[PDB]
């Protein structure tokens, strides 16, 4: 099956999923000189107090955060959605070196790694009918830049060797993720894709101007993650990011001059 290799990796992937090479995949590259500053765009409402962390996951492609999302606990609204979308997991994508690791880049520019906190549309009432419409997910991206160490990540870094190897979890309760947010909400936003497969066109990326920082200590613990499953010949998860595909016939918008 798919992954991150030289031989099953992103340029391989359409041979099993068709629409790797459709009219709006993600990740892109966003120009900051021809993306349109947009004042109709409403600021992002960030509901996490209520968020409720269950589980951490090491899934084979990266490792995820996992919470409750049977009632709107942690939520996100407003930006350029209609309705409310409820927070279903977390995860990052990283580099074997600080120059490269995130997914979207800014002129090009690549960041270390980019957390992703994947919400789900609940006019559509369960996470598998939200996947098939093309407003279905949002998606708000976040770059890590390395520099000063984030506190509200250390938990989830000193959690890290529990769960080494794919299939691995372990219980990982009362996570704010509230931690892992810049001081400034401003973002881009374009429609767009998973960047995974099974790379379906359902999400409403919103990525943030801003990065946060984290330490080289930090970074350094997610790429000592394994690929393979226990006892397999060891492989170190880095590199886990889809390059940048065509931007097409689609528009990215600013909610920021
Ligand atoms: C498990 C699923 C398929 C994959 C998937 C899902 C959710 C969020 C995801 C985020 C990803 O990463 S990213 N960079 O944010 O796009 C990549 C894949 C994701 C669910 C949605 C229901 C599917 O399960 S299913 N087909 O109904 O059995
Ligand atoms: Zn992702």
């Amino acid at each position: 099956h798919w992954g991150y290799g030289k031989h099953n990796g992103p340029e391989h992937w359409h041979k099993d999923f068709p629409i790797a090479k459709g009219e709006r995949q993600s990740p892109v590259d966003i120009d900051t000189h021809t993306a349109k500053y947009d004042p109709s765009l409403k600021p992002l409402s960030v509901s996490y107090d209520q968020a409720t962390s269950l589980r951490i996951l090491n899934n084979g492609h990266s490792f995820q955060v996992t919470f409750d999302d049977s009632q709107d606990k942690a939520v996100l609204k407003g930006g350029p959605l209609d309705g409310t979308y409820r927070l279903l997991q977390f995860h990052f994508h990283w580099g074997s070196l600080d120059g490269q690791g995130s997914e979207h880049t800014v002129d090009k520019k690549k960041y270390a790694a980019e957390l992703h906190l994947v919400h789900w549309n609940t006019k559509y009432g369960d996470v598998g009918k939200a996947v098939q419409q093309p407003d279905g997910l949002a998606v708000l991206g976040i770059f890590l830049k390395v520099g000063s160490a984030k506190p509200g990540l250390q938990k989830v870094v000193d959690v890290l060797d529990s769960i080494k190897t794919e299939g691995k979890s372990a219980d990982f309760t009362n996570f704010d993720p509230r931690g892992l947010l810049p001081e400034s909400l401003d973002y881009w936003t374009y429609p767009g894709s998973l960047t995974t497969p099974p790379l379906a066109e359902c999400v409403t990326w919103i990525v943030l101007k801003e990065p946060i920082s984290v330490s080289s200590e930090q970074v350094l613990k997610f790429r000592k993650l394994n690929f393979n499953g226990e006892g397999e010949p060891e492989e170190l998860m880095v590199d886990n990011w889809r390059p940048a595909q065509p931007l097409k016939n689609r528009q990215i918008k600013a909610s920021f001059k």
